[PDB]
């Protein structure tokens, strides 16, 4: 009881659903190559604007866009699907795999912040794996909730005498420009789930409200589970799941952390990178 | 070394400067009536959008707009000029006059908030008097810094499970939707200046920083000055200059305050209103 717009249909051959909410597999007619088409029912203009400008190997790339009776966003296909499907229902990833994926999430999020973009909705369902192999490339998706940086409204206000300026505004100055720390919290919640198989904060088998657990920063620590996990890995989690956003670890601090000082891991990612990049490598000036 | 655009020039005869920063007096050709033309050098689109939709006797009305090499905003002329020029350099207004003007500022700001608009830059230089008479109509101007309401970004976020939501975001929930209280602070600083002739917070003859005076909410109280002012008037000032924005008086609470329960004042404003409105009164169905 619905059709695809003529414009989309002219360029792509639509196929099977990859993930409803919907995301469909499609074939670009010109190349005969698999693509992914994200259908948004009728903020998307901001998302396209962000996507088009951003260029990193661990951030999803926009290939095409259709503004019809619904929104159609053509993206590169990720054959591994969602990271969520690897962690769902107490399923746990090996420490090495966690590092390989985490490192990439850190590089991706560092890039975003470097470029003044805050994702705001990082989750295992927004981290996509490139292949059905455990040693693969990851890419960050869903820039729907993303925000463009600048405390510009406060900065403009501060340029004047605060004769008439309310105290709450002068108070906010202390915290202002730490909105990006929300993404480091999120990564910290992601890293906990990956390593343990379980969430740090939940309403399962507890009296304390999800709100209170988070505000206090008192995560559920199950020793039996974490015993199979290194002290370095847990130290990093502890460093990102810090209530004070000014005290919280940045992507830079996390990347400098001992847990990430792994040359084997760094080499594997570089090998996966060159493997992807080998297909489109133009001969070069020597 | 500059000219007015042909489009503006086709409709208006530009005249003398009313206030630089610039604001010029002009004559609408069709009516031979005095107008005020605000020239902004190349947010104005938001300001026009707000102005066009808002309709209250104590809020400036937009008559025309020109988007040229500069921005030109045609507004109703206010022959009394800025309220700032009545309070500048220890000059003080009589209590009755303060009430008449304050009441109108409260009605104007109530309207804004009722309609989901926060002015954000209320000052005596943004309050315009209709005539050179002390008993006159006032109108609120400069919607440049104004913001359109809705905690929509937090509201959208709260619709989900906060498994991955940062604690600072859950903390902000307590305060969220009290941004309008910034305008009540501002009015409170305005009312202090009008009644006393002096500002509540300044770096003049004091050790404590302007920031600290405001954050603490410790205004400069000079008894000798305020002795000539009623306890009701000062009680209202004390009620608006409250550090906690949740505890601070709203426009509704202020309008309900004993100081404003003045039928003589309310009658005078109504008489000034009908006097302005008499010119454009269409005969009506009886
Ligand atoms: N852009 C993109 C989305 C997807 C996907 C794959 C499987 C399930 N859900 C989403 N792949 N590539
Ligand atoms: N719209 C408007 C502005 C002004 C004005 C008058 C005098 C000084 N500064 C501004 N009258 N009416
Ligand atoms: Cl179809
Ligand atoms: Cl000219």
């Amino acid at each position: 009881m619905s059709v695809y717009p003529k414009a989309l249909r002219d360029e792509y051959i639509m196929s099977k659903t990859l993930g409803s909410g919907e995301v469909k597999l499609a074939f670009e007619r010109k190349t005969c190559k698999k693509v992914a088409i994200k259908i948004i029912s009728k903020n998307v203009e901001t998302e396209i604007e962000i996507l088009k400008k951003l260029n990193h190997p661990c951030i999803i790339k926009i290939k095409n866009f259709f503004d019809a009776e619904d929104y159609y966003i053509v993206l590169e296909l990720m054959e591994g699907g969602e990271l969520f499907d690897k962690v769902v229902g107490n399923k746990r990833l090996k420490e090495a795999t966690c590092k390989l994926y985490f490192y990439q999430m850190l590089l991706a999020v560092q890039y975003l912040h470097e470029n003044g973009i805050i994702h705001r909705d990082l989750k295992p369902e927004n981290v996509l794996l490139s292949s059905q192999e455990e040693d693969c490339l990851i890419k960050i998706t869903d820039f729907g909730h993303s925000k463009i940086l600048g405390e510009t409204s406060l900065m403009r206000t501060l340029c004047g005498t605060p004769t008439y300026l309310a105290p709450e505004v002068l108070v906010s100055v202390g915290t202002a420009g730490y909105n990006r720390a929300v993404d480091c919290w999120s990564l910290g919640v992601i890293l906990f789930i990956c390593l343990s198989g379980y969430p740090p904060f939940s309403e399962h088998r507890t009296q304390v409200s999800l709100k209170d657990q988070i505000t206090s920063g008192k995560y559920n620590f199950i020793p039996e589970v974490w015993a199979e996990v290194s002290e370095k890995a847990l130290d990093l989690v502890k460093k990102l799941l810090v209530v004070d956003p000014k005290a919280r670890f940045t992507t830079e601090e996390a990347l400098r952390h001992p847990w990430l000082q792994d040359e084997d891991m760094k080499r594997k990612f570089q090998d996966l990178l060159s493997e992807e990049n080998e297909s489109t490598a133009l001969p070069q000036v020597l």
